[PDB]
DNA sequence: GCGGCGG
């Protein structure tokens, strides 16, 4: 039982997005889906305070892309996070990591609740940040 | 036209 209120779809690079602000019975929250160009989905839900934590934190996070130069890879393999936040909501936790690869730089959008539970995330390259922190704002503007 | 380091 859950009630469509809103919806934005983005495409960017070969990914799709979907946001939509739906309401059940416990209340209101945004769906964050990535379509991926083979159709894998995947998805992650957040209270609205969550959604406006996240469209805030995007533009430190786009400023800080903006600023970067060439990557530069030593003869090991890297993880690294370029850069971090965490955001918590009751029992849940979302993690916000700025990483880079073969295939450009992104940002990963990670939740978790236990080591041995059910998780989600989605990949956002860095270039769409900004149309998806403005896409973010937009519905936010009408709710909450 | 991708593609995102787990148990
Ligand atoms: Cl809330």
């Amino acid at each position: 039982v859950e009630q469509e209120l809103a919806t934005k779809m983005l495409q960017i690079q070969s990914k799709r997005f979907y946001l939509d602000v739906k309401q059940n019975r416990r209340g209101r929250f945004i769906k964050v889906a990535e379509i991926g160009a083979d159709g894998r989905r995947s998805q992650i839900y957040l209270a609205l305070s969550t959604a406006a934590e996240f469209r805030d934190h995007l533009s430190s996070f786009s400023d800080y892309y903006a600023s970067l130069g060439p990557p530069n890879t030593d003869n090991l393999p890297e993880d690294g996070k370029l850069k971090s936040e965490m955001m918590i909501k009751d029992y849940r936790r979302y993690y916000l990591d700025l990483k880079e690869n073969a295939r450009g730089r992104f940002l990963r959008v990670s939740q978790t609740i236990t080591r041995g539970g059910p998780r989600s995330q989605i990949a956002l390259p860095a270039q769409g940040m900004i149309e998806f922190r403005d896409a973010l704002t937009d519905l936010l503007e009408e709710f909450g």
